[PDB]
């Protein structure tokens, strides 16, 4: 039986390994032609503005229709649902969520809207682990979360190529705390580290993010990633309460009727349309090149203003209901923040020799650590990312920090609150 | 209805999912700030003793006949302390003292601090500052473990929570002092201790907070300058991990060999000085002299470990050489740590594995010259792979190692070297090394208590 698992696991590692980088490159294909089609008509603006929003916007109606049609549990992140299928309050029907979420995402992120690969590719991979189980007619509980959590790890292992990440996020916020799940961790990483392999084998080594090495951190410095560290303990709670709220009005607007939601779907979608030509900062996915060019410099206003209409434009995608994530673009957010409070600081103490950089690092995991409340998480997953250890102390201070002042604020776990509405919702309707 | 009911009870979980109590908290940095300074306070200690040792042993350099003797006596005398005040006024501190640690986190056994953290500390600064084979987590883990239960007590603090959080604080910010490893620390505990996370007793931002502030301390008494530097190693070609694999499998069989030799010899030992304070105690005196004697000749087969070689070892050596050093240093670290003597055996396994992992490499980077391997790169990835088989804690081992060693570019390599090692030292029949010994020190507990 263990071994069975350990083989299995490893199965599940591979498939999640290629099937991520498949919808990976699946993504960046859609967004090829629709960029490769809207430099056509660049010749003139008569059709330049016209396409773009109708293409992504359209793109987005695509994805916003499969799921409210065939799976609604495809919508959003999809880690809610994992942890869902871990604590047995929630079915993983992978026959139709890894078609749609694929398809789906495919589409608006391909759009150009603000949603991540990570909420896709873990609950892709999460449902993968399912099928696997299924189609070898396995049902001992071992299994059936060890494969389960194995899909989920080696999801998000594959969008960020951050193995360690990888099992953090399911040691840390993916399995049930206050459960005997009977989940092999050790399988899970044999799982984590397969997909990692293969994400090698088809990207090679170079690493997604790109940052030089920064400057060191002296401890007369510690305290002001306190500092920033609280900033982030205040936002984070709040950013949670936008995004219910904002998932909120939404259903008063849809009242949940398909042809309503399909239809905003494409109005939301084709916004990040528009934008994506005009101030491309505020569309996308986020990382894709801010994370980078914040660590270099820019003008604390103008750094300052890309983070509020991020805010808005993540808040709005994401919320809507689109399949996707706000786990990456938060990471951007915590970026852009972290560099704004450390381009100041620069200026504010020039005794100190600053660099937005170290902020902006510092501060790249710290909103999600605040917000979804995985600080060791958003540490290690940062350090494989940024490949910065000089600079681990800030990190884990202002994560650390975020998280701290966050509960002692009334702050709760993201994902955990959206499953609790989920299951709240579940029960009462029926 | 059952099911209405089970998503009751689970929103509730779920929206008070780790919330640690503001006292904790605050108690976790606390004792993680006192852990760090008595944690450094340790480790400027023994290098003092081992200044005042070599430095006042150099003086009669030229005396060949006024210096075998000094070499022997010296570390004979230091660890002669150690393993006195151990058997005399605290015996849980002799060994490693993780496992009773782990103990006290389990109510199967005591934390008495006040004896043990003086105990401990001059006893490890006896016989680390001797020579001998030993690891500085050992003490520092320990130290810090009773700190923590120390600062809980004269706080007037019961709470099972606030108990099991501020002790496991206490060892992780011991763990971290010791390697400069914050990391590390923090996830020692989470993949060790899985049960007590099961029941709310211990909590991640507590443990963290403790961690860092301990991290902090480190930093401001020592600076950025890493325990030991290797370079940028190579990388790591997707073509080059099968062989990773198998270098996995050579410590998934050594791992579990290694344990048991810990414990024979542990056995042997015990037939010998019966339990005698004077026997046990001259016995540790001939083992601390003899490290006093290899200290001079034969370097590489004494210290705590990586004080000199993971570094040597990740630049080059001969494949004979290396096997050479492996199984002196294999014997070597044996009579140190189951001679009972205060200290760690982690470290030491730290340089087994980096030692047997560069002979890998070698040997490998000739079968296969098309590769272009350099050895260095297996030294990595195997320092801690045998660790991980021992005591089972693999991940642990490769952030521990990714922290000391930085080079990123290497972390397939790592984690397949040291989970490939567990996995197969769990199947082979092995046994967690502090589980074992701590289920053993039960043993012997009540075949007296009880006799
Ligand atoms: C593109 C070349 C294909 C070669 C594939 C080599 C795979 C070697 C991987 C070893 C992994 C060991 C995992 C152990 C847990
Ligand atoms: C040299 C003592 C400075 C202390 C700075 C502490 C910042 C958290
Ligand atoms: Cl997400
Ligand atoms: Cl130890």
């Amino acid at each position: 039986t263990p071994l069975a698992i350990l083989f299995m696991a490893a199965v599940v590692g591979t498939l999640t390994g290629l099937v991520g980088v498949a919808f990976e490159k699946a993504v960046s294909w859609v967004q090829n032609m629709r960029i490769g089609a809207l430099v056509q008509v660049a010749d003139h603006a008569f059709l330049l503005w016209p396409l773009a929003f109708i293409l992504s916007a359209l793109l987005a109606m695509v994805g916003y229709f499969l799921v409210r049609k065939f799976a609604p549990e495809a919508g959003g992140s999809g880690i809610p649902e994992i942890e869902g299928a871990l604590e047995e309050l929630r079915p993983v029907r992978w026959w139709r969520v890894l078609p749609v979420k694929f398809i789906g995402g495919m589409g608006t992120l391909g759009a150009g809207m603000v949603l991540g690969r990570e909420g896709p590719t873990v609950q892709i991979g999460g449902n993968l682990g399912r099928m696997v189980l299924d189609v070898f007619r396995m049902r001992s509980a071992e299994a059936r979360h060890t494969l389960l959590a194995t899909g989920a790890a080696a999801g998000l292992s594959a969008a960020f190529n951050a193995p360690l990440a990888g099992i953090l996020f399911i040691i840390e916020e993916m399995r049930p705390q206050f459960r005997y799940n009977l989940i092999s961790i050790k399988a899970v990483f044999t799982g984590v580290i397969m997909s990692s392999i293969v994400f090698r084998i088809f990207n090679g080594e170079a690493p997604i993010i790109e940052v030089g090495k920064l400057s060191d951190a002296p401890v007369n410095t510690l305290w002001l990633y306190l500092i920033l560290g609280i900033i982030f303990g205040v936002v984070g709670p709040v950013f949670n309460s936008l995004v219910l709220r904002t998932q909120d009005m939404f259903q008063r607007f849809h009242g949940g009727e398909i042809k309503k939601w399909v239809l905003m779907g494409g109005a939301i979608g084709g916004l990040c349309g528009i934008l994506g030509l005009i101030e491309p900062a505020a569309a996308g996915g986020g990382f894709n090149l801010i994370p980078i060019a914040a660590a270099g410099n820019f003008s604390v206003g103008l750094l300052l203003f890309i983070f509020i209409t991020r805010v808005v434009t993540t808040l709005l995608c994401f919320s809507s209901g689109a399949p996707g994530g706000i786990f990456a673009p938060m990471l951007a957010l915590g970026t852009l923040l972290g560099t704004a409070f450390g381009m100041a600081a620069a200026v504010l103490f020039p005794q100190y020799h600053l660099e937005a950089g170290t902020f902006a690092i510092a501060g790249m995991g710290a909103l999600m650590a605040a917000s979804v409340r995985a600080p060791l998480t958003g540490i290690v997953l940062v350090l494989e990312m940024t490949d910065n250890y000089q600079l681990i102390l800030p990190m884990i201070i202002t994560c650390l920090g975020a998280t701290l002042l966050a509960q002692f604020l009334g702050g709760k776990p993201l994902y955990s609150t959206i499953l609790a509405r989920t299951l709240a919702k579940q029960d009462a309707e029926q």
